[PDB]
């Protein structure tokens, strides 16, 4: 089995610190942070720009549990998000392709509501990796080495930092797997097609 | 360079059809054809399983615009509609990641104003291969004969159908290029799916 890692993911419910300039509306009632409605209440949010983005999330995870290898159940599949909480996606998880319909079900799992097949936990990144006991690990990141998608089968879990902007930073002497930045292109890519590209990889 | 298209898409106005059983409302503000708001209009509609699903094209060209293969400039994407309208979609399209603002974008495409990066000519899906020179021809279809993605790369035109449900038929008789049928996975995969693993197959 490969666990992929959608990490530091932009989906989270609105900050406390902003609670007082956002109010659910019938354009967009839900709880959870999104730039597209929200942009002026996150001016002096911290990390204001690798924040409120569900939208990567759902096209990331699209690819993911359509992908081949996932349908032969060869993945674990996580979102770990901005402050900490953990997504354990089920393989056979029906995401609504409807934009809203995902925020409603990703909304009640963040609240802390039942769902079979999503599981939510408080949890850092390196606490998840030590509890799935990963051990070689591959961080995707534009900045590290360029590597052919054929040899991404040498690593058990994968790291796609769930957000727009910015770097994923992880405290490597808390993990207790290796971890090596991998790229597998010279350009920057979008979280969805880096999930795709390696997704493929396993199958093919 | 290789041809993309979506064909039969299920991305229209809204028929003259079925527009006195369409009530306005303000949750849903465009003339776009989409079953998630429009099922009951739909019911009587000629081929309503494989209509009003944007979506699946939305998802579709957020993928193909952000491949390798694209950043390369090794495509040219089309979009052919259910209606014979065919959209080009010029390489360097930012297309709206919400998929709201893509209906809007879309309905003016589709409404004959113009957009330099999105040219939009009425034709029929066999007078377009003809016209761009499809030589050996994929058709993309779980029917079809199962092969390794490795392979692909010795077609130039690949067909993926941009509908939910049904089989991409055309008329060989009125097209000069080879046709082929070609399956990637012994399961039905969504539009998206296969479009990734198509371009990741040209870029690696
Ligand atoms: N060229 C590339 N090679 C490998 N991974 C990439 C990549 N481009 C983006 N990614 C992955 O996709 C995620 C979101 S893209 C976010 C911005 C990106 N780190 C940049 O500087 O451009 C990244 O965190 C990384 O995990
Ligand atoms: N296993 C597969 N191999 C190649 N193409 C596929 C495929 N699964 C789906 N597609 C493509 O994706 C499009 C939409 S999926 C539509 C229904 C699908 N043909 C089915 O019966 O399951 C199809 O028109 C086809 O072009």
């Amino acid at each position: 089995t490969y666990n992929i890692i959608l990490a530091k993911s932009a989906l989270e419910l609105i900050p406390e610190e902003i609670k007082n300039k956002i109010r659910k509306s019938r354009v967009y009632k839900y709880d959870i942070l999104d730039s597209n409605y929200h942009y002026k209440a996150m001016e002096k949010l911290k990390d204001k720009e690798m924040r409120g983005r569900p939208d990567i999330i759902h096209i990331s995870l699209l690819n993911i549990l359509d992908s081949p290898i996932n349908h032969e159940k060869k993945l674990n599949i996580y979102i770990h998000t901005y402050d900490d909480k953990v997504l354990k996606i089920n393989p056979e998880t029906r995401l609504p392709r409807n934009y809203f319909r995902f925020l409603g079900v990703m909304e009640k799992v963040l609240k802390g509501e039942r769902n079979h097949l999503i599981k939510m936990e408080e949890k850092t990144l390196e606490d998840l990796l030590n509890e799935i006991n990963a051990k070689k690990i591959a961080i995707m990141t534009k900045t590290g080495k360029l590597t052919h998608p054929k040899l991404l089968k040498e690593y058990d879990t994968f790291i796609i930092g769930g957000f727009p902007y910015g770097k994923l930073k992880i405290n490597k002497e808390k993990v207790f797997g290796d971890i090596k930045e991998i790229s597998i292109y010279n350009k920057g890519l979008m979280a969805w097609t880096v999930c795709g590209i390696i997704c493929y990889s396993l199958s093919f």
